[PDB]
């Protein structure tokens, strides 16, 4: 019954129905999503107490946003009023070789983007939570969200609260310099994190780490990661790797400690909607942590949850512990009947 | 900041879009409604702390039901698991002289209908609320919901908690005997109520009251009601009266005490959907009470809220204090712009 | 329990939702309608045995058409296979002063339009029905549908079967000559009809009748109509008249015999969709006939049914005897609850 | 042109669009389904005369239900009025490893569940049908539906009418005792059946049959089934077996007689919606029977029909003989053009 | 065949269907609107050549925006690429006394808001148009759009091109100072305008004009307006006035010159959606101008067009000259049939 | 920047949502499609100037049709008014082994079908285009469209304009004689074509060509095609071949000249909607031509475009050059993010 909070952004996602494009229809389904929303929503569905720390404008759209947070099972007690705008993006679902297309709208002028550390009573919040997840987006959105994130991490550390962080580095959306700038910001918060979500390529391409070319394969892989971990004395480092054999796609999760490495077996992956699916993996890892599960049990549970998120339309991973366990325990049951 | 709870039923409402009939389309929009849901939802939108005391099956439908309660701003902390079924009804929206058609499905075999007083920790709940509304439906649904409602009222009285009750007597859906049976049940709970919602016809047709034929008009009307009130020592009695001049329909609210009578002026009424609108009037009355408003201010506010509920599709009165006041203060403004 | 058949056309109606225009959305709801469909559908809902005599292409669209006829309660036993096309039209619903816009597609190349008398076993059909309604459209669609309609009327007369006919003359969609041509065709079938649906303007503008200018008002009106009736020895002549006072619109029905005249009182009319509403009036008249009702009872019942059809989206008048009677007997009840 | 009737239940199925969950949208498509509905609907589409024997409440929902039966091509002549409720369930469509979730609502308090043998004129019905299918659900729903089913089977036998029956045993929804109770009820009706639908596991797990452990493979399989068949002197026993190789899923149908065994070749299976697909297989078997087809032709036709049902959204197998034959005869044609 | 261009903003409008609120559904219909879009769209439907001068981001959303402009009949030749964001707002449709609620999102960080005069080849554009409408929003959105608007007006004047301008002053969305600031900007562009759209209250409340208190009624009204007009030597000044008698609402249009005044008779107004309806009135006025119509004919035509826009869902006035004339010439025809 | 025009037909396509059948829902999405529309739409998206030469009725449906052409980026300048009807078809999307079902409505009585060469100012059009594509449908629809197509080809040749033509021969929709008749018409236009789209089977089955039985495989294949090409002195001949290995389907494109042969490698094909996908391949070929690309580059680009069209719902291939190139250059990127 670990109480988890997240400091992050709420965004509006607009999606045409089925596999339609924006130019084909005026119809849309809108939802309130975001790394912190997806994470906390899934954890709330796993029956943990969750609360989102952020800001929403004091208007009907902001009110609809808070209603959505509650519906998902997330407490909106620490969602304050500020600004007038909410960040958003359009998502046109792809099919086969036609890629899914995400188009972002203004994000930095949002209620969350214009709020600063002084707008949040971190002291009061930390006193009621055991763990706090700082969304990587906070570090890059604006100087104000970055300063707030850093202060929160430092504070969380002081209160001896567990700190979680996700790398939100997207090569394609960054220039050479921006990457370096983000490097600096990540290096500033990493010293305060206990659980980190990210990939090998992040360490190399973003944090400039260099792999022991005298090593190779797993050994090289593990050496680089556990090195990064001991440097910041991280407790857990986790992520997933996508692969594809002829015809099939697979998802595999990994979980490292400074002295251990646990990888799940490749899981066939069927992609209906992958947006935000990375947050379902993290939710599974954090859940395993809250239950003091072995690294093997946690990575297996989290990887299955990640695969499940790809079969769920939209960013929010709406899964339960029983559902995930049913997939693991009963792989051949494709239809469940209840209410009899 | 009065904390209000309600003991009642949650029902599924199925409605075809626009003004379509069941035989015209397979399409539907479903919502979780009920007297207690409508009431608490509106009060939560008026910014009061609300909580629903009831049961929902431990299945995906029940889970979606709790999610809906939270979305509306109602705490689901006291919603327990029980049964497998949820009551429901279909609502085919009418137009002009074509009446709206409501068709009920099984209601008594619901999770709420099969739960008894021993399934609820009333002691613990009452300790955290200042007022409790007992939905009239509780008294007629099943012997179990009736026994639970009576026990709750008695208990609420002991704890000196304010008690609210709504007459849910529908002539058309009752036989001669059933009416008499309900009379007995109402007479049993009325001694414990402080605020009661109902109409003159209820007192006469259900409670068998007889009006002073030596009197007439308002005087006769008031004599009968304040007599009923002093008999149970009720604090507030409120309801609405619908009328129609040539071409127009009107709504008028009234609020009585043992020594006073406040009636609002007739308000033109436009009917898009009247289902549950009676609960918006009650919410307005209760809100006025929580703010210690004059009888005039409360009845005026509540009547406008009632008219507004008729313009809102569905049972849930999703109005705010500012919205109601804007209608009162700015009758000619039909379009509001925000977020500038 | 009069068994009624109709000889007519089935058409596809495409309607964008709400009050949207074709240029605003790609969305549509399609339905199978037509004078004969609307008529028989309503009569089937009034619990009479009905059957449509027509043709539909032997393809999936034609099959969906027969399924729709059955759903409405109309027997599809006499619906034969022929052609490949089905007539259709688009209906963009108007609002306020913006008129409803109907746009027709090819109608004469339909399965019904290319079928001739020899394609129908009228002898066998007439042997199982007591009344047959010949849709006025049959006389103008094509020479083949016209020849079939005339033969059916003659035959129906021989078998001493009651014959009903509706004037389907639309001034706006006819040239000077076409009107004259249709005059001839109507004069050919009228000698075989018992019950006729039409208006005063039809007699004057289409049948070239001339009113006694020495008379005026009702007397003149009645003289012209009963004159037309005795000439063809018609049993019943019925129709409706639309009027408008300041602010309100009204509908009024009239029913004539060679020696009587019954007019209903003006009924306030609210227009959501008037397409095909004329067929609901006729259905009410025919129903009154089947029940051997007085002219007053029939015209009152039919006029209310006509008003109700205007509140129902789409051409099909989906009303029941109880519903109509409820409107007459309980004018102030706008919401009906059942299933308790 | 075999005339087939079915004694069974009509249920409401609620399904959110696409692959959405109940917690994601208020939107739904509702349909009238049930074993007897699915079966007769498919057979009617195969052009056989069909009629459903059951009860529906005398309200608008019940009326919409009868309209749906007719639309599907099923006669509603023997659908009587009774009760007020209709059983129902929600179906949230799964995708990939996310299973489809079915949630049932009250089923036993339905119009069909409260009706007894005395409410049905079986004598009159049997006189107009050549075959009658008794839905296995009848035996377990309520004592009243069970007693009615047994009486109907006995009667059908007396009139020498062919009797069909489907095992509706779901391990997951039964306790140890309930299974035994159902065993008894099945043993009571089996002596009257000619054609039975079920699986090997039913015989072993439900009917407690024991396989010759001295045998193995097909021989053992066949020995057990033909033993069960001769015991009740059944004419046909049929069912399907689902299997899965790496990557692909398959469906295979089997048809036994007391002296023969016909199995179809594995057919690749693509699952869009499997609910009720078992009734499409049965419809194919019964159709083959009505045409006096060889066991090979019947099992091949039925298996393809079963695969097709999985590609059709919803429970109702809306297939035609030509469509099934086209799949068999032209496996590479994925697009058919008509109406040219 | 006057060629008209407009310099303005394109915005995204999100609207839930029917009269639903944001908190009731995730469903939306999105459209590309804006003063310049609404104006040019209607004029294009009136068959004039139109072109919008603005910027849209070079992304899929911007591309969908240009597609919408073309669909409406507006040339997108002068729509350049710039920025990444598009302004937007949500519109929850009201009903009866429940007002319509508009909630704006970020508008100043749009592609249009960040573009400056140097980004537009006004010289080249002006050479191909006879008239240019400068949207009042340009003057208040950003300093860059303001500077561009002013430069365009000056240039248009030099080329002797007709210049149109609309007051976009909304009291409710402005502070005391902002109003004064806008006063200055309007005073700067007014000297270059020929046709101006606005109301009396704009002159008084925004431009600080003072009415001759020694005068009254029409005389006073006209004195103030023709004074404002001669000061800037304006050619035409037009607008509308909304009024309401008991039960009904009315719309009335007025058109002034320095020496004349033409007012239309009050037109009953039915409000389905008034957003942008003001642009339909302007389109009617401009159309009358392009046809060199009398002031009476222009104001009558424009007022009817304005009333029609209120019956059309959405901001875009999709009316034609024939449609408007049909309403004027045939007030009692509520249904038009074509394609016969 | 090649300016391309097409002479062809516009049709209405009606499609139920998802994979629903006509008998399952009244809902539909309608679109304006046709060989010429699909072709020009894709080319316009590839940024070439396009214009459709055809006729549309002068009614609201025809107007909506022109609006759709513009939205797609196609100039509607040469779309004239004529007739009253528009051809159409219904498309029920298949799934797995359930084929997609297309049902045509009347096509020959359309505005395009009743127009003749004298209704088109080919001289004026040809003067503004560099290439003209004559849709094969023109040759078979009606004698009038055929005569117009032939005249246009002859004229285009005179003006030395590039001429493109597509074989629109569907074996299944033709009798023995009709095929021969079409042979004659194709032989008449082929002498004027430069670029032709079709398959080997067309040459053999329609044009009666005979393959060198002394040859085999590729050599035989190429001999037959280059023989057909030199006979009419064609410049380019292109088409695609569908194949299927166990489990997978593939698409392969080929491009021939009189002296060369270029075939693309098999591309895995995923079929969501193949209707009109053949026009996306042609658009890719023509685009390659306009860019003077090598045969290899053109066939590779076009085949990928063809595969992409199968993943797009509806007939219109809405792809861009960058999108196609992204699929070729980045095969493993299934999600693209923009607007950052
Ligand atoms: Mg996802
Ligand atoms: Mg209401
Ligand atoms: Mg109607
Ligand atoms: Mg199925
Ligand atoms: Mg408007
Ligand atoms: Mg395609």
């Amino acid at each position: 019954s670990l109480k988890i909070a997240a400091f992050g952004e709420v965004m509006l996602r607009f999606t045409p129905p089925e596999y339609l494009m924006l130019e084909q229809t005026e119809q849309l389904r809108m939802n309130f999503v975001g790394t912190g929303v997806n994470l906390l929503a899934n954890l709330a569905h796993f029956q943990l107490e969750t609360a989102l720390i952020t800001k929403l404008p004091a208007n009907r759209l902001g009110e609809a946003g808070k209603a959505a947070l509650r519906k998902l099972g997330i407490s909106d007690q620490w969602v304050g009023e500020k600004g007038d705008h909410i960040g958003s993006f359009f998502a046109e679902m792809g099919y086969g070789i036609r890629p899914t297309q995400v188009t972002y709208q203004n994000r930095h002028q949002s209620a969350f983007g214009i709020s600063e550390a002084k707008d949040y009573d971190f002291e009061a919040f930390l006193a009621e939570v055991d763990m706090v997840h700082i969304c990587g987006i906070s570090l890059s959105l604006t100087e104000k969200t970055r300063d707030a994130a850093l202060i929160l991490a430092q504070k969380a550390h002081a209160y001896q609260k567990k700190v979680c962080f996700d790398f939100n580095y997207r090569p394609s959306l960054n220039t050479a310099n921006s990457a370096l700038f983000m490097r600096q910001q990540y290096e500033r918060i990493l010293p305060y994190c206990d659980i980190v979500f990210g990939s090998r390529r992040d360490l190399v391409e973003l944090l400039g780490f260099i792999p022991r070319e005298d090593l190779e394969g797993e050994a090289q892989e593990t050496e680089l990661i556990q090195r990064f971990m001991s440097q910041y004395n991280l407790e857990w480092f986790a992520g997933t790797t996508r692969s594809h054999s002829q015809n099939q796609n697979y998802l595999s999760g990994y979980l490292y400690t400074q002295n251990e490495y646990q990888q799940s077996e490749k899981r066939p992956l069927l992609n209906l909607d992958r947006i935000g699916a990375g947050d379902a993996y993290a939710a599974g890892i954090l859940y395993g942590y809250s239950q003091n599960w072995s690294l093997e049990k946690a990575v297996t549970f989290a990887t299955v949850n990640g695969v499940l998120a790809h079969t769920i339309q939209g960013d929010i991973p709406l899964t339960t512990v029983k559902q995930v366990n049913h997939v693991l325990e009963h792989p051949n049951i494709d239809l469940i009947r209840e209410g009899h």
